[PDB]
């Protein structure tokens, strides 16, 4: 598996967690919502049941939120050293060409000094 | 070829090509000061041999001079390109780090307050 490679599947794998836990905070949120709303307006409680499901849904999702944290803080730092490789490259490889195309300027011009030289010492003889 | 691999030996190709055209042109400038050192304060003539043989070197010098200015002509904007896909590439990855790690921490929030919402209802029941 090449760096790139890496990088690109391990980033497509924390988007897929960080999905699957939106859409269960999502879920969550709503379930709440409902017997908040329930509670506080008709003073009506949620069935003992809904509440034993959402505890543990909550305790699921804490954790989920761990291991979430766990994968970005073991993964970031291999990121940024792969960044930092292919940015460093890119780098040298742009200021080669600029000094590629100042070192042609110089030989033009010494070229053209050698000529002019050459021509006076012909001119001489 | 990858992208990456026609990148690197392309600009080898280029300063090799800018290398030997540089030490052409150093040689003649040495061989013409000669001369013109000769001519100035000796009034002292080159053979004739030697104007024969620095005239060609000078119109050789002036061919690799244009074969050298095509092959930059001709290669930069493709190298331009491959490093606009990576640099745009790399920026891409950053900022969806950025926006995963904003998104835990919206979610480590929500949760929070979800858990503390809950257990008000537990204790209102």
């Amino acid at each position: 598996s090449s760096n790139r490679m890496y990088m690109e599947k391990s980033q497509t794998e924390l988007g897929d967690l960080s999905d699957t836990l939106l859409s269960k905070v999502d879920d969550l949120q709503d379930v709440i919502e409902i017997m908040r709303k329930d509670v506080a307006e008709r003073r009506s409680q949620p069935a003992k049941k809904k509440l034993e499901t959402v505890s543990k849904d909550l305790e699921n999702a804490q954790a989920d939120v761990l291991k979430l944290q766990e994968f970005i803080d073991t993964e970031k730092p291999h990121w940024k050293k792969t960044w930092e490789a292919e940015l460093d490259k890119v780098c040298e490889e742009q200021q080669f060409l600029t000094l590629q195309e100042e070192l042609i300027l110089d030989l033009k011009e010494d070229l053209g000094k050698a000529l002019e030289t050459f021509d006076l010492i012909k001119l001489c003889c």
